[PDB]
């Protein structure tokens, strides 16, 4: 799943993550706790410290936090989990 931009929801307290890679199946889900039926993606961003609930559809991601949780700490490491395999250089 690579990140092509992610802008924001008429509901502040999520953010809205445009793919061009998506899921194996685009259909839609819900994730809420980690385990193995998660993308590892999915997974990270889930232990992500502030990071409430994660739904999928399509090809782009909802990304929902606490109130308490600021998006100036969590959005900057859920963009990084994408990258993590889709990181590209010029070395």
């Amino acid at each position: 799943m690579k990140i092509i931009s992610i802008s924001e929801t008429p509901n502040h307290n999520t953010m809205k993550i445009t793919l061009s890679e998506s899921r194996e199946g685009m259909t839609s889900d819900t994730y809420t706790k980690v385990d193995d039926s998660q993308p590892a993606f999915i997974n990270d961003i889930l232990k992500v410290e502030g990071v409430k609930s994660i739904f999928h559809v399509m090809d782009f991601i909802s990304v929902d936090k606490e109130n308490d949780a600021n998006w100036e700490t969590v959005l900057p490491k859920v963009e990084a989990v994408f990258e993590l395999e889709h990181h590209h250089h010029h070395h």
